[PDB]
């Protein structure tokens, strides 16, 4: 057993050094100067001569020069199951989904209506305002660790912004989609072809590939974006509705969309569906549908979910053309 203050100091310093190493080497974007970094590494090196057991092969000092950052896609459990969505392709089906809902919950349900993004699903975990894990869908219970790749996404903050209205939760699991803008997708393809590589067939594939990189510096230099859509497990945050959840997410610095609307009944839902059927092409990223979700979280709890999907939401899918 090492003395506690020595251990405290070392974790903090090593944590800080490593973050800076990652910012400079992987992301190519430091947030402190070179001078300051140098000082930091020296201290941590001293402390490790003063206390040799602290120096291990995983330390940022001994054995990490510009390296140690790699993604291995190992399994990691999601705190809450990350399911898929049921789909509706015709007006009858949607009405049918709403009939089933009205009958169960009775005019008390309002519907958040969002754009369905055609990209890769990503799940982030923030513990005390700090991002700890990012993962793929996988089987629903377990996905893959692409933590470093997510840390390079500009949209995803490392730490959550504190505030008066919305206190940072102890644990927050957030789902959202990663994607490329069409222009960026084209641009990346040109770049790839310029180095002799094969281009990607669509933005969905391109973003998935850009995210799933063993060397995350590859990912850092690609312009992935993310828009958050969902909550998984949370502690210290109990929003009454999903629309109110997005206010908090936004206050904390997470990225949310500007095209979400709150309809009051199925008629309102139908208007949005019709509207995005006509305007979806004006958005800069791929939209294949609209997600319809009962907004109040108590109603969501009552309706629950099946093994594969929730019953409180349905995604209307457009014909592709
Ligand atoms: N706004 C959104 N809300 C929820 N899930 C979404 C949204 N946009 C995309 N998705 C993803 O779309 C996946 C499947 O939808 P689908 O297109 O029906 O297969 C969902 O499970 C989510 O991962
Ligand atoms: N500002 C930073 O965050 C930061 C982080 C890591 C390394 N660096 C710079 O990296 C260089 C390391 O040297 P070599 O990789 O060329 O040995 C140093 O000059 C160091 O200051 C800067």
């Amino acid at each position: 057993q090492t003395a506690p203050e020595v251990l405290r100091q070392w974790q903090a310093l090593a944590e800080e050094v490593r973050e800076h190493q990652f910012r400079y080497y992987v992301r190519d974007a430091p947030i402190i100067s070179d001078a300051e970094f140098d000082e930091l590494l020296r201290r941590l090196e001293a402390l490790e001569e003063q206390h040799p057991e602290l120096r291990t092969p995983d330390s940022p000092t001994q054995l990490v020069g510009g390296a140690g950052f790699a993604t291995d896609f190992e399994p990691v459990d999601h705190l809450e199951r990350m399911l898929s969505l049921d789909n509706a392709f015709t007006a009858d089906e949607l009405a049918a989904w709403a009939g089933r809902i009205h009958a169960e919950v009775g005019d008390a349900a309002h519907y958040l209506c969002e754009l369905k993004i055609d990209g890769v699903a990503l799940s982030l975990v923030y513990r005390e305002g700090r991002l700890t894990r990012a993962s793929t869908r996988g089987d629903g219970r377990t996905g893959e660790d692409v933590t470093l790749n997510a840390r390079t996404i500009a949209d995803v903050p490392e730490r959550l912004t504190p505030g008066d209205d919305y206190p940072v939760p102890e644990v927050l699991e957030v789902r959202g989609e990663v994607f490329f803008r069409l222009d960026d997708f084209q641009a990346l393809n040109a770049s790839l072809v310029e180095e002799g590589k094969a281009p990607f067939a669509n933005p969905r594939n391109s973003a998935a590939g850009s995210l799933r990189q063993k060397d995350p510096a590859v990912t850092a230099r690609r312009r992935l974006r993310m828009i958050c859509y969902g909550l998984g497990h949370v502690e210290g945050f109990r929003p009454a509705t999903l629309h109110q959840a997005y206010l908090a997410l936004r206050a904390w610095g997470l990225p949310v969309s500007e095209h979400t609307t709150l309809a009051t009944d199925l008629a309102g839902v139908r208007e949005r569906i019709d509207y995005w059927g006509e305007h979806r092409h004006e958005v800069d990223h791929e939209i294949d549908g609209v997600v319809v979700k009962v907004d109040e979280v108590a109603l969501q709890r009552r309706l629950g979910s099946t093994s594969r999907a929730p019953r409180w939401a349905i995604a209307y899918k457009y014909p592709p053309e």
